[PDB]
């Protein structure tokens, strides 16, 4: 069994553990307190083995547990490998970017247009593939849910009703059993 | 032969065709002016393919070529691609940042400090390996290369020399037949 060391509801953590929810793995979340050399969280052990950056982290655990039926980075088709890593790209670098600000401002304390040009461009995409690399569920969609499932705590949530193909493709990954089971863990400890 | 579309001397073009030469692909530079749905730079063709993100056009470049002598991501060794990744993720997160405002502030116009910290980091792994997944080069060490190479155009060069392992490890990158030809290209258009 393997441990994931971090926050439940931190975005970085769900990452991981909606991965290892993804393949069925077997493992345990530990909350650390700060009282791996730039001491950063989420840290993963497995065996001897030490890992942190959550999606060096994410990584590992789909090609550890890959199966025929649960390949989400489909390393062995070089183009869907490649559009796997370009919308993985697009969420680290345009889409989490667009959100985060609207998520910080509105749970705690001009962004909008800009998260509309991205949806067009979602809206585009997702009209001719079932998911953002092609005709199959992978880590690129994987990456979008824990900063949109808080977009999805705001007032802007609404906002996707006028992306209607986004808005699907937002609904079909609220109804994997894994996210449904991640999106029950992303709470304040108690 | 392929084609990489943007300006020769740009970090992330510079990633891109340093990725095509270790691989030994025949490839042609293309200068494009804005008079890929986010119309982003580089872009790249191969075929009917048309992709972008700097990352993912030089993960499809090294996976496309690899041989048993060029393997730079390690995809079939799970601990070593997992060690490729993680030391990726430190360059775009951790290193890229602390060197970029010391190039921009010297070459037009406190982070020394944290660049310190950082290097402290490096020279403690360069001491126990080769390079950073481990005693192999990879894609974890060439996307250092082009923040590097600027870095290295600076009045603050020489910090390096109080990293020795750190030093060693890039006069090994800059000896690379590759490195040296991806180095010459990076020049303003003539």
């Amino acid at each position: 069994p393997v441990k994931v060391f971090g926050p439940a509801m931190s975005t970085n953590v769900a990452r991981v553990t909606l991965c290892l929810e993804e393949v069925g793995a077997e493992y345990e979340v530990v909350n650390i307190d700060f009282n791996n050399p730039f001491g950063q969280i989420p840290a993963f052990q497995d065996g001897d083995l030490l890992l942190w950056e959550s999606r060096a982290i994410s990584k590992y655990v789909l090609r550890k547990y890959k199966t025929d039926e649960v390949d989400l980075l489909r390393e062995s088709n070089l183009e869907e490998a490649a559009m796997v890593d370009v919308w993985t790209e697009v969420d680290a670098h345009t889409y989490n970017p667009a959100l985060s600000p609207i998520v910080y401002q509105c749970l705690f304390n001009e962004s909008l247009e800009k998260l509309k040009k991205v949806l067009e461009v979602y809206e585009a995409r997702l009209s001719k593939h079932s998911y953002l690399a092609g005709d199959f569920v992978s880590f690129a969609d994987l990456n979008h849910f824990p900063y949109t499932f808080y977009f999805m705590a705001t007032p802007h949530a609404a906002l996707f009703d006028s992306y209607p193909h986004v808005k699907a493709w937002w609904d079909r990954l609220m109804a994997r059993p894994a996210v449904k089971k991640i999106a029950a863990t992303m709470v304040p400890p108690k």
